[PDB]
């Protein structure tokens, strides 16, 4: 009798999935990391050279934790002394090695506790961030150029994002853009004076007498945001004055009457830099596209080439709005917008036309442009098979709209429906990542005659192993409620009969444009909880959800913690009616957005979910930040949203948790989701006299990631799902 | 078939202890508050008057807190608007009523918060601190002269303590004493300047969108301690032209060379004033006696008059040095101080002369000094039957100390063996309070012939009603362990059967001079334990616990975590050996400084507990509080006692709790022993992968007292010792 697949297993990673990380450094070579060497591959014949030894850096003196080739390939940069800050940003130490005199660069080197660090696209140029302040190197050698003097921690951030740009606009700790050709440095500074600051404690080691309080600039919904503005600088002229110029580029007119983002750059041409701004209320946007004017070393943006996106039924892209992908005259541009129908397609613009050209159309999206070509546009979306939750590349002849190829869609179909894809740097090559439903498969292929040149990783070590495991199986449909599809899954026990009931657990996150009902092949705590406990793990997408169109994506528009909540009982609700359901045990868990809506079930006094764990959640949407949640909500204003922020709190539910088990967990040192979302529930909780579990996790953060602290959690869990669903 | 005493009776207080607090006014009589209105008693008969209505203050228009009478009975301090601080600090506003004239004194008013306020001990002059400085009243109706000026929140404080020396030194927020006839103010002014702050985060209500930091300066153990300074102002020469004069009392030079605390303050005569200082290594103490020179004004502390208390075994006292009981004249003094045996007993001291004689002895000691008059001086001791738990009160015969007779002991032997007393102004009468082992029983007495006058409060309402439920007993006895005797308690199940096996909870405290084995009547958690649940719930007093003499109480001197816990263990395993225990089903708990030796009896690897609770435990003695921990620890300095802070701690044991069921359990505004505390030992315990139970509470301090939270922590607790002995 085969074993199953154990707590234990997952959480030492016993069943280990082998990945193809490469890096493209050309148009036909890429660098892999095989037995702590960099290898350096030729992608047309897929032989390969030392590009640098295992033992090149045994006297370095300290472990590196990543490196990055210059663009010519002169120069090699070492990071180390890593430090994480937040989701994105750490600071670290950095050398960089001549890879042509195989030496190390002994002076001017880049400070201790940089903040930022990157090449420029083509050379070997250097900007870096260190205490808030941009510099630039012109030779890895030579002395650094200030470029900005303002830099204040915690007050004024030069090229870098603050914590709220870093989480909800940016998703990047930089905040500076290099011109393609290098000669340009664009750049951002935030201005955090009036943000208020989140205060929480940090223990530490216990050797630590007296606890820090960690303090961040963070606004909260309706707080005082950080401001913005934006710089261009001539690199080039560096040399030449005591101290080079950063233009400034200002906001609209229409941005500047009020609160504002910055939420994207976009460099079109060596001399044209597309930007987008974003009102405080997220469902108008604005682009402009401008021009340097040689003759008063000035930035200009004419009108007349200034673009305008707006949402009639909620905000602006899925999570901001898209990134343009210029053509390479700079002069027209493709954009992912939502048409008339809702749906989110290819739209082709001319800079200084206003109306654009769907280039793609249908009741499906693109997910992403992945890359541009003179002849063709190649991008990722959920068309193949009208399955929202499956990924496929198609390419997409210019000249003619009507010739659109599946690239990936019948490579391997049963094996392989959800693909992302990484282009070389003309994309001359590319390598295929199909991430499920079965094993994880790395290909390579020649976008020449669109080919298939080899296997990368087939992972057949780990088919091999678990071949004498007791597997789970996934199941992915739909459901029809008012006349629409609503897809869920479900992890089910080896040896599934349907004429068993079995216990089930909801696996909820439900958050705004989210998807948990997809092809991806996973090894997690779903796994063992289905393979050794029999459990049921199911995740449905309702009401909010992605990739299916705005109808029911900006369902939930400033209504959070309503249909969304609501839809996931009413997925157990439907779960049961299947027949192979234990009605007496039905459990509901959730981390993050996901916790929030799994406590917002428990409270809403429905009597379908015996139990549930809510990890890290939002508890009342005052408390979390401004970018994110007025994005859904709006203002929590009397004449904006105060009456939804003040009706869809955890805390109001209170009274209906004597009916259900809780278990309650966060990390103290949660920077994203505060620890006070949870206290307040806590408190709310013992004030109506409700019993119920908890668990602080001290210094750990939203993530709670830590290798102790996640085998640590994950146990706790377990026993707390068994015992409620008398499981030995 | 009868109820027994269930949770809720506990929490609801359905079964009410009645008391009987009296003050008394004169040598002759009392006041009661009795259906909200203030009676005067006379002592002698009995009989009564209102001295204030209930009704005086139906339009008031403020809930009042507390009253406090003139002690010239003109007037009546109104307390209300009060707000808490720590565990004796407060502040409130306050009116003054005229008894005489029935009317608010509107004019002058004592201002709000109000931080103490204290009438003088004759008449009805006032001093109060406001915004930390000191200011007199003479007449309830005039302005006030302000006496310091130097006040400054957390750093400076005069005529109130700060944390350390509130929660560790006087067991009080005031630092004000007046002179016996009321004619000098002497206070105390601590400067906190270069102590460092404990931060944490208080949460508040859901409406508070930020959390707030609380900031308080508090010495952890080796940290910069507060100085102090310490003066006298004569109130009868202040003048409305010129600032008060101030004289100062500096400390003796043996206090100077280094660290010290002021440790006492009793004043002797109408112009003679006591002090004692303690060293910073709390082993060496000094008294001076000050003398007001009325030719120059100033206070001189003749070094003739010094007396120096030391101890070569432990720290000097208790808790501190003891008080001086000064006689009429103040040229002689009674002290209790530990012999030569170790036993603490009254020593008689001439102000001028070195030795002192002592009045008592025996293997025994001597609580506390109670009254004194010419004849003979009153006290509280637990000679009776060798009964270290129990507590009687004597008198002994100044002219004939072989003289000795038990004013208590044999009043009711069966129902009291538990005794406090309060004296009327000259030590004319007597209220006994009686508080165990059966129901509290309040009596009055006349000293002249020790005549038993009347019974005050019998309880005989709550005797009757506890007649229909079926309670508990308790067993007080001892074991021997090394040739000594130890003390035990047992309540016991209702019908006990000794031929059955019991689960049973050891209830620890264990701290320096504690006593968990008494004679004391309770009702309480483990009465419902017991009463309910048939579970034993015993107490035991091993090494360090008070009231035994030196060598039991030194015995953990320099080496808190050891002997104590150790003690707790052995007797533990003894019970464990008893008949009618169930070897199986035996578990640990307790709070703060039993929270701590629960953690260390549980990480010690025993195997002898299934299971425990720590409540707001200490984990590790560099985070606690100078004053006392460096009282039985010395310093945290490798030439100190470093090595064993650091091997004393809970976390070191982390991998001994893989065979026990731990609950972990604190509030977050924990102000005395931080949350930090049990952050760093549920840290420890996730990284040696050790599962537990916890639960934090939001904004309860070291109390966990609010009414809501009470409930859910005993309900919660309950839970976990029931599953814990398999109970329903
Ligand atoms: C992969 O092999 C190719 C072709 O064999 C190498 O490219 C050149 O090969 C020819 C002879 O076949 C010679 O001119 C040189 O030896 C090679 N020049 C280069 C580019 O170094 C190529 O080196 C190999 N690629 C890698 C990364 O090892
Ligand atoms: C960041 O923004 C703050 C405003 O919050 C600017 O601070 C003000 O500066 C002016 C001078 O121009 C002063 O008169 C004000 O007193 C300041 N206000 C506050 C609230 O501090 C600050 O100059 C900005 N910094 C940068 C580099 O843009
Ligand atoms: C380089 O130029 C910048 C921009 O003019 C200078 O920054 C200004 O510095 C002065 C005085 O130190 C301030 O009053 C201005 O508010 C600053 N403005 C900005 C945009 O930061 C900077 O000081 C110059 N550096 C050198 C070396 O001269
Ligand atoms: C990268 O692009 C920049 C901007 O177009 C080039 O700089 C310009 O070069 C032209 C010559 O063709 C001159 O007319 C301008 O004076 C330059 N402009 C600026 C703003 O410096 C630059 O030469 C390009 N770099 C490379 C390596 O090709
Ligand atoms: C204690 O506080 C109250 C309220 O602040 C004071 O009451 C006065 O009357 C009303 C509210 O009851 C306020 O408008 C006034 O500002 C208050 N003060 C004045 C000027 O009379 C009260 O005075 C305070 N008590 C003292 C003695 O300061
Ligand atoms: C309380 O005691 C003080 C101090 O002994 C008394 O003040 C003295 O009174 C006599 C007059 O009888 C004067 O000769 C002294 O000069 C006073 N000394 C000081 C220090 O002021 C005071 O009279 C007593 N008051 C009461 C209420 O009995
Ligand atoms: C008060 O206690 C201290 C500490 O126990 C005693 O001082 C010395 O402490 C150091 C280590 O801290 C040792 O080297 C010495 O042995 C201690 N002194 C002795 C006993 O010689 C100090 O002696 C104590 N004071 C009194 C009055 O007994
Ligand atoms: C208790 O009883 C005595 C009488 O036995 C009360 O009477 C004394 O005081 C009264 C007022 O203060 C006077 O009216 C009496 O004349 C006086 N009697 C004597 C001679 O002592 C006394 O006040 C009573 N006490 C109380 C508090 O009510
Ligand atoms: C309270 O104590 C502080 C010392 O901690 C006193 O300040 C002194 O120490 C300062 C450094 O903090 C020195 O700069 C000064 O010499 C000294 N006094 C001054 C001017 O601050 C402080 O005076 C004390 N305060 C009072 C009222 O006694
Ligand atoms: N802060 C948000 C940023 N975010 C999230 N999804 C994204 C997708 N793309 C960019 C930013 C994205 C969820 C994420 C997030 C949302 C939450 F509701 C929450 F409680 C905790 C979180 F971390
Ligand atoms: N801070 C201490 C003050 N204290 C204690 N007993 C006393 C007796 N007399 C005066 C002060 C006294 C225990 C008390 C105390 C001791 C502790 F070890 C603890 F963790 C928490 C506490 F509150
Ligand atoms: C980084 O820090 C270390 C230790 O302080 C130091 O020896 C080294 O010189 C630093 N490097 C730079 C570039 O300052
Ligand atoms: C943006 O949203 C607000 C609130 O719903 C609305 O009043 C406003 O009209 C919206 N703007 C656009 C461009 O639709
Ligand atoms: C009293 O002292 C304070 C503080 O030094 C001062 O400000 C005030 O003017 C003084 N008053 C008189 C009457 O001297
Ligand atoms: C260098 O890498 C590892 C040591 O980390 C070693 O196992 C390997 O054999 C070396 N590379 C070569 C030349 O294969
Ligand atoms: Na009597």
């Amino acid at each position: 009798t085969r074993k199953t697949y154990t707590l234990t297993d997952y959480l030492k990673n016993t069943y280990r999935l082998k990945l193809y990380s490469l890096r493209w450094i050309s148009d036909h070579e890429y660098l892999y990391k095989q037995e702590n060497n960099i290898l350096v591959f030729n992608a047309e014949y897929g032989n390969s050279s030392v590009f640098l030894e295992n033992s090149t850096f045994d006297e370095f003196g300290h472990s590196i934790n990543d490196y990055s080739i210059s663009p010519d390939g002169q120069f090699i940069l070492l990071e180390y002394n890593y430090v994480k800050q937040w989701r994105h940003s750490y600071t670290a130490s950095y050398d960089i090695y001549d890879l042509n005199k195989r030496q190390l660069i002994t002076e001017e080197r880049i400070p201790n506790n940089t903040q930022w660090v990157t090449w420029s696209p083509v050379g070997h140029k250097l900007a870096y961030v260190w205490n808030n302040d941009i510099y630039v190197k012109i030779e890895p050698n030579l002395p650094s150029y200030r470029i900005t003097w303002t830099g204040k921690e915690d007050i004024i951030y030069n090229g870098i994002t603050d914590w709220v740009y870093e989480e909800e606009v940016f998703s990047a700790y930089s905040a500076l853009w290099w011109s393609p050709n290098g000669t340009f440095l664009a750049y951002a500074q935030f201005n955090d004076t009036e943000v208020p600051l989140i205060e929480y404690s940090f223990y530490s080691d216990e050797s630590l007498q007296y606890p820090k309080t960690v303090r961040v600039p963070y606004p909260k919904a309706g707080a005082v945001n950080p401001t913005v503005k934006f710089f261009v600088v001539n690199t080039d002229s560096l040399s030449s004055v005591t101290n080079a110029t950063s233009i400034q580029i200002t906001a609209p007119a229409s941005m500047l009457i009020g609160d504002h983002y910055l939420c994207d750059v976009t460099w079109a041409t060596q001399e044209r830099i597309s930007l987008q701004w974003l009102r405080r209320i997220q469902n108008y946007s604005v682009m402009d596209i401008c021009d340097y004017d040689e003759s008063s070393g000035r930035w200009n943006c004419l009108v007349a080439r200034q673009h305008i996106e707006m949402s009639t039924t909620g905000w602006v892209g899925r999570f901001r709005p898209s990134e343009p992908h210029f053509t390479l005259d700079g002069n027209s541009f493709y954009k992912i917008i939502s048409n008339e129908e809702g749906y989110r397609h290819i739209c082709y613009f001319q800079i200084d036309k206003k109306d654009c050209t769907f280039i793609t159309k249908g009741t499906w999206e693109v997910i992403g442009i992945e890359a541009l070509t003179s002849d063709y546009l190649y991008y990722i979306s959920n068309e193949y098979k009208g399955m929202p939750g499956g990924r496929n590349l198609y390419k997409i002849q210019l000249s003619d709209y009507t010739k659109v190829t599946c690239l990936s869609c019948e490579l391997n179909p049963e094996r392989c429906q959800y693909y992302s894809v990484s282009f070389s740097k003309e994309a001359k090559y590319y390598q295929l990542r199909c991430s499920g439903p079965g094993l994880p498969l790395y290909t390579l292929h020649s976008s020449v005659n669109d080919k298939g040149l080899r296997v990368l990783e087939d992972n057949s070590a780990l088919d091999k192993m678990l071949q004498n495991v007791q597997m789970p199986s996934k199941k992915l449909d739909f459901i029809i409620l008012n006349e629409t599809k609503f897809w869920y899954q479900m992890i089910l026990p080896p040896h599934f009969d349907k004429s068993k009931k079995y216990p089930l657990l909801l696996d909820v996150y439900a958050g705004p444009c989210s998807q948990k009902a997809d092809t991806v092949f996973r090894l997690n705590w779903a796994t063992y909880l289905a393979s050794t406990e029999n459990i049921i793990v199911a995740s449905f997408d309702g009401r909010g959800s992605g990739y299916q169109g705005d109808k029911i994506m900006h369902a939930i528009n400033r209504r959070l913690g309503t249909f969304e909540v609501e839809d996931q009982i009413e997925a157990a609700r439907q779960f049961s009616k299947m027949g192979f359901v234990d009605n007496k045990r039905i459990a509901i868990w959730g981390w993050s957005y996901g916790g929030y809506v799994t406590s917002m079930v428990l409270g809403s006094g429905s009597g379908v979910f015996k139990c549930g764990i809510a990890v890290a959640p939002v508890s009342r949407w005052e408390y979390y930040d401004s970018v994110y949640t007025e994005r859904y909500m709006g203002l929590p204003t009397p004449e904006d949203n105060l009456d939804h922020y003040r009706n869809s709190t955890v805390m109001s539910r209170a009274e209906n948790f004597k009916q259900v088990e809780y278990l309650l967990i966060h990390g103290t040192a949660d920077d994203n989701v505060h620890f006070q979302q949870s206290a307040q529930i806590s408190k709310a909780l013992v004030d109506v006299g409700v019993d119920f579990q908890a668990m602080w996790y001290t210094d750990e953060d939203h993530g709670i990631a830590s290798s102790t602290a996640h085998q640590h959690i994950y146990t706790h869990m377990s026993h707390f799902i068994k015992q409620c669903f008398s499981l030995p």
